[PDB]
RNA sequence: GGAAGAAGAGUUUAUUCAGAUAGAUUUGUCCGGACAAAUCUAUCUGAAUAAACUCUUCUUCGCUGGAGCAGCCCCCGAUUUGUGGGGUGAUUACAGC
């Protein structure tokens, strides 16, 4: 249809699309992958071919080369003449073909017309309109592509075929709607972090809604583990550098036997943090080299209090200072003060003699606590498990026998313990009498015993009757106070060098040092302040007990775990509000809503609001300060909160209703006045009037054309009147719009 | 009616997503017309993360010496987890039979 033949001012739609199609390259440049796979990718089946699927995965970053360079023919009718032909040979002229064979397929599939071709082939080296807008179809949405595809192509004229045609490009294309990102690992975190805040806590379950006899996970549910560690840990390496914690892996007498080796490797996904029994190792990297410690969980939840308030970084360089402190202590043990003394461990102050324990006092400390645990273990006969009586009872034998045990003969008579079969134990304990490994008297005492509760109460009474004993040096060897020592000092003192550990409380002191309230109070007043502005979805009757005194019972429990879960709402919104780089610094949050703030007047209406789904980004999301503009320069009336849908729906129209009338005409400008003459803003400069004037117009040109408006208010009537001065006028009600 | 760890097989519970099907509202295109987006309300498939519950296979479950600056427990107080005072015959970033 005279494609050669169009030209000059008569084709300019395609202008707009392809500056479109730059910003939405500049957005994202895997949207040509999106596209290709649109069907495939969270689907199970691929109509896609394993060799077309390697070709596309493997054809990146050339296309939009190619796109660029049919933008700038399009653009200009001054120059590029020889873009628009392209050889046959090229991959991309294949990939098309595929494409487009498998999606007049897949509308063939449809079997109510099958009689007219549908057409989309390019003749020869030259390519028809059909080629680009199938080209266009990717890197841009749906509306756009339906206005291009409006009366300016002659394509849209009405037939039978007209229907197939209309779904075969559009095949390809992507609705403006959300088409939001969804396996981003940061919103995989977010919604399971919520999904468990929102669960009851298991001593509160034992009583408000406690059965007297006990659906399950069925209703309400019950958190049996806590995992704030796991949380924290990936918060604080999202927010800083520095910070990499150690990991553990498993890979392969007591020689060569696999053993967990920790290691601060990050290229193995399935590697899990070391915590046992709430202890951390961390690292930090910097400067002259890199230094390790191990922390707690309590220096642990302080520090990632610290870091939401924006001083966190500071106090990471605190703990580098650390280590080279205490070195100083090693040298001034003997002169330094009280302070630096609850710094250093017990063994290291012993040696100098300050802190040493009479022997006496050692003694009847040793003795009771050991004769409490064993009487204790007397009451607990049927209670325990069979796991602990049968170690109970074998630690018996095991001592009274004079050669140590093998290791290998341990498993078979524990496995004949907790079968419940004693005459496999009686028969082991005949046949290691013969040879004298163990007295008999221990057989003796042993035979008649019948079940493991006889036996662990045999062995109790035998225990405490020799704990009974008068005191001896045997007592001593019992309880375990005869050891000698036998280590030099110094080894001692490298290792506790090569291996040191944080104090308790250390941070509380550096800075809130005047503080007077708990930690609860300290994550209230900010979590109400700051802006957090919410509060956990369960109700105060679960965190609290109103029979019981507040002191009494289990509520001292439940009154923490309160206090650490509000901090665990915090760390969730970082993970959804980072997403985008340029906004979510001046966003604030509000009762499951967002809202991002706008001044205008004084007093601040202007707000916007976005929902959870919407904020995460839609085609329709751009930047921050051309959302002000666009409020600011359309649509002044309207005051108060503002849902995102309208401004969409107000100001885009209107922006595009005064662009394309802009564009038209200047480029018809630059076309009479090429020809009345006989790139770069060369007419421009031509131009007898200022080189303000000049700046001001090409500057509002290139505003239009790069889709963001940042020009002052005098430029376009300047722009008007240098249009109006070449003869061709036309108006376009832009201000008090 | 044994405990932890690993590999594997599943099972069902609650939130998200993609492609399709209807209803209302609303906007803009064409010579009253259909179409094109959107926001809510129901329908059908499929996919991913999390929690719990079964089954199969394997692996380890000892003794000696140093460490309690770290983790646990009792006194003493408290809108509560405290650089207030006393224990823990060791839980291990470890060394030897």
């Amino acid at each position: 249809l005279s494609i050669d033949e169009y030209q000059g001012a008569r084709k300019w739609c395609f202008t707009i699309a392809f500056n479109k199609a730059l910003v939405n390259r500049d957005k994202n440049d895997g949207l040509f992958v999106e596209s290709l796979l649109r069907h495939e990718k969270y689907s199970k089946h691929d109509w896609y071919d394993e060799d077309t699927r390697a070709l596309i995965k493997c054809s990146t970053q050339a296309a939009n080369a190619k796109a660029e360079a049919l933008a700038n023919y399009f653009s200009a009718y001054r120059h590029s003449p020889g873009c628009l032909t392209f050889t046959a040979e090229d991959e991309l002229r294949t990939i098309m073909e595929r494409a487009y064979e498998r999606a007049i397929f897949e509308c063939r599939r449809r079997e109510t017309e099958v009689i007219i071709e549908f057409p989309s082939l390019f003749e020869g080296d030259r390519i028809t309109t059909a080629g680009v807008v199938f080209f266009v179809s990717f890197f841009v949405e749906r509306r756009v592509l339906d206005r291009l595809y409006g009366a300016v192509s002659g394509l849209k004229k009405n037939e039978g075929q007209y229907k197939l045609t209309r779904k075969a490009l559009s095949m390809y294309c992507l609705k403006d709607s959300r088409f939001t990102k969804a396996w981003d690992k940061r919103v995989l975190l977010f919604r399971d972090i919520l999904a468990q805040l929102g669960r009851i806590p298991a001593e509160a379950y034992e009583y408000y809604h406690g059965e007297q006899g006990d659906d399950n996970e069925g209703t309400n549910p019950k958190r049996h583990k806590d995992k704030f560690i796991e949380f924290a840990l990936h918060y604080l390496e999202a927010q800083h550098s520095e910070i990499c914690f150690g990991r553990r892996h498993i890979v392969r007498k007591h020689r060569t036997k696999g053993k967990v080796v920790v290691d601060f490797s990050k290229k193995d996904e399935d590697q899990s943090y070391y915590i046992s029994k709430n202890n951390v190792i961390v690292r930090i990297d910097k400067n002259a080299g890199p230094r390790s410690y191990r922390m707690g969980l309590n220096e642990l939840k302080y520090l990632v209090l610290l870091s939401l308030q924006g001083k966190g970084d500071d106090a990471i360089a605190k703990l580098y200072r650390y280590r080279q402190h205490v070195e100083n202590i090693l040298d001034v043990v003997k002169v330094t003060d009280k302070d630096n003394h609850v710094f250093l461990p017990r063994f290291v102050l012993e040696q100098h003699g300050i802190g040493r324990k009479a022997f006496k006092q050692r003694i009847d400390g040793r003795v009771k606590h050991v004769r409490g645990v064993w009487e204790k273990k007397k009451a607990a006969t049927n209670e325990m498990t069979l796991h602990e009586k049968a170690r109970d009872i074998l630690q018996y034998v095991n001592e009274n026998c004079t050669r140590s045990f093998n290791p290998g003969e341990y498993n078979r008579l524990l496995v004949c313990l907790v079968g419940k079969d004693v005459e496999n134990f009686q028969a082991g304990l005949k046949r290691l009498q013969l040879a004298e490994r163990i007295d008999g008297r221990v057989y003796s005492i042993f035979a008649q015993t019948s079940t493991i509760n006889e036996m662990h109460q045999v062995v109790c009474d035998q225990i405490l009757n020799r704990l009974c004993r008068i005191g001896d040096q045997k007592l001593y060897d019992y309880v375990g106070l005869g050891k000698k020592d036998e280590i030099d000092y110094k080894q001692k003192v490298a290792w506790f060098k090569e291996h040191i550990s944080i104090r308790r409380g250390f941070l509380r002191k550096k800075f809130w040092y005047d503080s007077k309230k708990g930690f609860a109070k300290l994550v209230e007043e900010h979590l109400e302040s700051g802006g957090g502005q919410r509060d956990v979805g369960l109700d105060k009757k679960y965190y609290h007990i109103d029979a019981i005194g507040r002191f009494e019972g289990a509520n001292p429990a439940l009154y923490e775990t309160l206090a650490r879960d509000r901090l665990c709402l915090m760390m969730a919104q970082y993970f959804l509000g980072s997403v985008r780089k340029e906004l979510g610094n001046k966003i604030v949050w509000s009762n499951d809503s967002i809202e991002l703030p706008v001044e205008g007047s004084v007093g601040n209406e202007k707000s916007i609001v976005f929902s959870v789904s919407d904020y995460g980004k839609l085609y329709v999301l751009d930047d921050a300060e051309f959302l002000g503009r666009i409020c600011e320069y359309f649509m002044p009336h309207e005051k108060g909160k503002i849902r995102y849908h309208t401004v969409y729906e107000k100001g885009f129209r209107a922006y595009n209703d005064l662009q394309k009338k802009c564009v038209e005409a200047v480029l018809a400008f630059e076309e009479k006045v090429v020809k009345a003459k006989k790139d770069f803003r060369e007419i421009l400069a031509q131009t007898m009037c200022k080189e303000a004037e000049k700046t001001a117009v090409n500057k509002v040109a290139r505003a239009f054309f790069a889709h963001h408006l940042k020009f002052v208010i005098d430029e376009f009537g300047l722009f008007s009147d240098v249009m109006k001065k070449y003869g061709i006028e036309k108006e376009w009600k832009f201000p008090v719009k």
